[PDB]
C-alpha cells in the first residue's frame, strides 16, 4: 500500500463515495470526512464529521494522515457565506493543519469553473489567466493561489486538479469535452502520490477525450496518461438527448450553465 | 473634473492621505473612507469611517459615487482573520455595492506581492501565473479574480493595479525597480477614468524605471506613459545605505522581505 | 439525415464526383452543381448548371439549401481571368447568396497552396501568415478572408479546409505528408455540420499521417480525429516511383511543384 | 535625389495631393497618376490618366519608373464591382507591370481595415490573422497576399503599409491611437526606398502615439522611428468633439465605424 | 539497403556493438571504427581502429562512406584532456573529413546531458537554451554548434540526436522518462537516412514513454514515430529497486547523477 | 572603487587598450594581461604576459583578482588550432582558475558571430538557438555553454556579452545596427559588477540603435540602459561611403562578411 493513512474529505458526496471505495487499496487506513452524515466506518476505515471552518477540528482531522484527497467544501455556486466557510476559511485551515502535521501531499479538487468564461473553441494550457464563472470558481482560484504560496514558502506539495465533469458517463454535448472518468481520476491520484517530486502543478481533470479543450502535455513527468475517451459516447448522446441550442451557455462557455448563474443570496 | 463624486477608500493611510490631496481635481466632491479616523471633511469633501466587512456601511459608502479608488483594507502581511475581513469579505461587499449602484469604475490597489516569489531576474508580462508571497498576496489575488468574474458576468470595469513601492522616493536597492511615484500613480488614475472602454486589465504599478521588472506594453490603448525614473536615485542609495547581501530576499525575490514572513497568528 | 437539402458545388470534378456519392446519406435531397455538364439527377438528387460568376444563377443555386460544400471554381494554377471569375467573383456571389438565404453553413475547399512557399521542415499552426504559391493560392486566401469578414459581420459560419492531397491513395513522396483520404474528408464534413457552434476555423485538410506538417490541435472542440495514415503507403511509393531529388520542389516546399509555376497567360 | 523617376498613383486624392508635394525631392522626375483628372504637370512632373483595370495603360504608367508609391484605387467601403476593378484587378495589373519593367520597389497603401474587427484593447504584431471589416479591407488583404506571392516567386519587394489615419491632425478619440502624420509617412517612404534589403514586410502605419495599438518592433532593421505623437492632441479633441459613447464602434473596434458598414450595393 | 557503405564510429562500445548488428541491413558494407579493439570484420564488414584526434586517420575512416552514425568519442564525464581529444578535436576532424568526401549524412550522438540541469518537471522543445551538466555535456553542445555551422556554411546535413538512456530496458525511476529502446533508435536512423531533405534538426532520443520530458512534434516531416514505452516497466522497477529520495539528483535533474559530478582531473 | 583588483585580458588589442584606460576608476589596481606585448605597467597597473592555454599561467593570472573582463584569445576567424588554444582550452583554464580563486565575477566577450547566420531582418531575443558563422563563432558558443555549466554547478557568475561592433564610430551600413559605443560597453561593465545578483545572462552588446536587431528587455533587472544611438550616423555614412550591394553578406546576414569565410587552414 502507498501509505499508512489517507484522508478523503467530501466523502459523503457522490464523488467522495466513489473514492471511498476506489482508493481503499492505496492505504492501510482510509479516513473519511465530511460535514454531511457519513455511512459508518467499516473495516479499515475511520469516519470524522467536521466543519472545515472550525480550525481545531481540521487539525484533528489531518493529524496522523500521510496524504489528503480534498473533495470537501461547497461544490456548486452558492451564496457567499457558505463558500467563504467551506472553500476559503476551510482551505486556510486545511493548509495550516497540513503544515502542522508533516505536510502530507494534497490532491486538491479545483474546477473547470476557474476558467468558465473562456469560449469552448479556445484550447487552454495550464498557465492561462483565470476567468472564474461565479463565486464558486473564485473560491477554487483562492485554493490554487493559497496552495502555490504554501508550496513556495514551506514546500507543501499539491496537485491542483481542475475537475471537468467527473461522472460515471458523459450525458450531454459539453461532457464530450469535459468528462473525467472514475478510472482516470483514480489513476491520476495514484500517479500524484507515487511521484518522488510533485511540486504544485495545475492538472486538467479530464479523460483522453477527442473533443477535449485542455492541454496536459507539460504534466508528462508524472507518467499519467488517461485511457478513457468521451468520444465513444457521441453517437449515444445524439441518440438519447435533444440537440443543444447553439445559443445555450452549455455549448458556448467552458463553464457551461454556471456563467448564467446570478450572485445567489441566502 | 472627471466626475461628480470620486470615492477614495483607505484614505487614512499614507498613500490614502496623498491621494486625498492629489485626486481632488478629478471630481467635484471627493468622498474619503477608512476604518480608522479621518481628518475632518473640508469644502468639496465628504468623510465616512466604516469597516469594509459591514455590507450596509459599504453600500452607503459607494452609493452616489461615479468612480472608486480602492486603497482600503489590510496593506501588509497580517494574521488571516484580519485579511479575511478587510480584503476578502470587504472585497465582496465592495463589488456588490458597486453592482447595486451603477457599477462605478474601480481602480483596485492590487500588489506586486501577488507575484512576490518570482526571481528579480525574471521579466513579467500581465498574464503570468500568480506566485503570492503570503496571505496578503493571496488576498490581493482574490480581489483580482473576483473583479474579473464581475467583469465577465456583469460588465463591471476595474483596473487591477499591482502596486510596486509607492513612496516619496526610492530608499533601497529593490525600489530602484519597484518605485511608483505619486505623479505616475496620479496620471495612471487619470488615464483609467478617462478611457471610454477599460475592461479588466492587469496594470503593473511602477514608474519608468531603468531597472523595472514588468511589461505594460499591452496596456498601450490607455495612452498612459509613466515619466519618473528611480534610476536617478541609485547613487544616493548606494552612498547612504548598506550594500545588500546577495543572499538577502531584498535582492532575490520580487516580493522582497515578504517572502521571509511567517504565517502570523492572532 | 443531417439536413433536408445539401448543396455540393464543383460536382463534375473528380472530388465532386466522389462527394456526390459519399455525402448522399447526409441529406434528404442532394443538390449537385457545376459549370460543366453533370450526369443527370437520380432519385433524391437535383442537378444544376451554374456559372459562379453569375450572381442570379448563384442565388438560385443556393436558395433552399441547408448546407453547402463548396468545391467549385478553378482548382489549379491558371490565368488570372479564369481565377477571377471562379474563385473571386464566384466567392463573393456565393457568400451574398448564402447571406440572402438563411446563411447555410459552408465547408469551403481552401488549399495547402495558401501556404505553399513554407519549407516542408516547418510545422504549421492555423494562424501562420499566408505564403501563397501562385494566383490560385492567392485566390484561396481571398476566399478565407472574405469568409472571415462575413463571419465577423453577419455570423455566417464556414470551415476553411486547407486541402492537402485528396486522392484515392498517396502516390508520391509529398503525399506521405499531404494525403487526405476520402473517408477522413467525409468524417470532417460530418463533424462540421453536426457542431452546435463552428465559427470560422482554419482546418488543415490531411489524414492522420506520421509525416504530417500541420497542427489541428486547436480544433479539438470539434471532436474530429482523422483515422487514415499515409505512412502505410511508404513502401508502395518507393516501389512504384523514382526517388525524389533533394532539389525538387516536390520535397522542398509545402506547395510542391506549384512554386515552380510562372504566371500563366490566356 | 533617391531615384530618377518615382510613380505616385492615386495622386488626385487627398493623400496623393500631399505626396505630390512632399515626395518631389525624392526623384528627378515625379510621375503622378490617377483615374481622375490631375492638375497639369509642372516642371519635373509627368501626369497620367489611367484606369488601374486597364492592363495596357497600367503597363505604360509603370514603364520607366524606379519606384512606386501605390495610393490609387478605391479608398473606402464601396460596392464589390468598384473594389474589384480598383483593388483586385488593379493590383494584379500593377504587379504584372512592375514584373515586366525591372521590379521597381513598391510602397503599398494597405489599411488598418485588414484587421478592423480586433478590439482596440488588443495589441497587434505584424503576423496576426486578418480580420477585415468589409470588402475594402478584404481587398487590401488581397493586395498583401498577392504582393507576398510576387516576393516569394520573383523577388519583387513591397512595403505593406497598414495605414491608420493619415490626416493633418487627429480629430477624434480613435485617432489618438491611429494617427499617422504626413511627416512620419514621408520618412517611412524614405526609409523603405533607402534600404538595401526590404523583403515584403507588414508595416503598421501610425505615428509614435502614446495610445498606439500596434507593434513595429520586428521592423527594427529598417531603422525607421516615427517622431510625431497624437497624444499631444488629446486635450484639443476633448475641447472640440463630443465624448465617445463606450458602445460606439469608434472606441470598440480597430476599424472604427467600418464594422458598422453593410455590404453596399451599386 | 539504404546505401553502399555506412560508417559506425564508437563501434566497440555497448551501443556500438548493438548497432553493428542492427544496422547491417541498411548498407551493403558496414564499416566499424573505434579507438579500442574491434571484433574482426565478417562478410559485409570493414573494421578500422583509430583515434578521432588524428586527422589523416579520420579522413581514411570517412572516405568512401555514404553515411555516418557517429557514436565515437568519450561517452561519460571525464577529465577535460580526454574530452578535448575525442569530442572536440575529434568532431572538427570528422566534419572536415566529411566535407572532403562528399558530405555523407551524419547521425550525431548528442546527449540529454546538454540540458542536464533542467528540472525533470519542465517539458522541453528542441529550441531550449543548453544547460549542460558537465564537460561531457559542454562537449556535446560543441558538436551541435559545429554541425549547425557546417550545415549553414556548406550544406552538410546532421541529425543531432540528444540520446536519453539507450539500454536494453529501463532500470531506474529516471529511465521511465529517458529510455530509448534499440528498436526506436534503429527506426530513427532509418528515418534520418531515407529523408530527401533533413537539414540540421535537434532530435530528442527517447521512446514513446508516458513519462517523457521532451517534444519532437516539430520533427513531424521525418515521419518517425517511436513505438516502445518505458511505462510498461514501472511496476518492475518499483518492486526491484530502492525508492528514490526526493532530494536525489536522479529525480530532480534531467541529467540525473551527472549534475553531482565534480570536474574530474587527470 | 568597485574592487581591489580587476583583471582585463586581451589588454593589448584595440578594445583592451580602451578598457585599460576606461576601467581604471573601477579598481585600486588594474591587472592587464595578453599574449601580445603590453605597454609597461604605469601607476596602479600590473601587466602579465601569458598564454591562455597554459593552465598554470592562467591560475597565476587570476589569483588575487576580484573581477575579470575577458577580452583575450582569438578575436576573428582563424585556423582551428589557434582558436582551440585561445578560446576553448583557454576558456576551460580561465573557469578553473576562477573556481580556484573565489569565483571572481566575469564579463565574457562573446560575439554576434554566435548568431551570424540569422538574416538581418529577424529580431532576436536572448534565447534564440545559436547559428555560428565560423569556427570563431562556434568557439564563443563553447565559452557560453561552459560558463552556463559553471554557473549551474558552482554558482560562478558571468555576463555573456554578445558584442556587436564595439568601435569608436559606426562606419558602414551593418554598424547602424551592430554598433556598441565605448561609453555603453563601459556602463554595461559597471552595471554587471555592481549587481548584487547577476546569474549567467546573455547580453546583446549593442548601443540603443534605432536599427538594432536584438532585444535586451529581459535584462531589465540590471538597470543598464545604453545611451548612444548609431542612427545619428546614418546621414554621415551615406555621405562618406559607397552604397552596399543588396547581395553583399554585409547587408544580408547578422554576422556580415564572416559568413563568406572558408574554413581557414594554417
Amino acid at each position: 500500500m502507498a501509505m499508512k493513512r489517507l484522508l478523503v474529505t467530501g466523502a459523503a458526496g457522490q464523488l467522495g463515495r466513489v473514492m471511498r471505495e476506489r482508493l481503499a487499496p492505496m492505504a492501510e487506513i482510509l479516513r473519511l470526512a465530511d460535514l454531511s452524515p457519513l455511512d459508518p466506518a467499516g473495516p479499515n476505515e475511520e469516519c470524522v464529521q467536521c466543519d472545515l471552518a472550525d480550525a481545531n477540528a481540521v487539525n484533528a482531522m489531518v493529524a496522523g494522515c500521510d496524504g489528503i484527497v480534498h473533495l470537501g467544501g461547497i461544490s456548486v455556486e452558492k451564496p457567499f457565506e457558505q463558500i467563504l466557510q467551506g472553500n476559503i476559511i476551510g482551505l486556510y485551515n486545511l493548509y495550516e493543519a497540513a503544515r502542522a502535521h508533516g505536510q502530507p501531499r494534497i490532491v486538491f479538487a479545483s474546477s473547470n469553473h476557474t476558467i468558465g468564461y473562456y469560449p469552448q473553441t479556445e484550447r487552454l494550457g495550464p498557465d492561462v489567466p483565470a476567468r472564474p464563472d461565479g463565486l464558486y470558481g473564485v473560491s477554487k482560484c483562492f485554493g490554487e493561489n493559497l496552495a502555490r504560496m504554501y508550496f513556495d514558502k514551506f514546500g507543501q506539495e499539491t496537485a491542483l486538479v481542475r475537475i471537468g465533469s467527473c461522472t460515471p458517463e458523459p450525458n450531454n454535448y459539453r461532457m464530450l469535452s469535459t468528462w473525467f472518468s472514475h478510472d482516470d481520476f483514480v489513476s491520476l491520484i495514484e500517479a500524484v502520490f507515487r511521484a518522488p517530486v510533485l511540486g504544485c502543478p495545475v492538472v486538467w481533470g479530464a479523460s483522453a477525450n477527442d473533443a477535449g479543450w485542455w492541454d496536459n502535455s507539460h504534466l508528462g513527468f508524472l507518467g499519467w496518461k488517461p485511457k478513457d475517451n468521451a468520444e465513444a459516447f457521441r453517437r449515444h448522446i445524439t441518440e438519447t438527448t435533444p440537440p443543444p441550442d447553439p445559443n445555450d451557455a452549455l455549448v458556448r462557455f467552458q463553464g457551461g450553465t454556471f456563467v448564467d448563474n446570478p450572485i445567489f443570496k441566502q
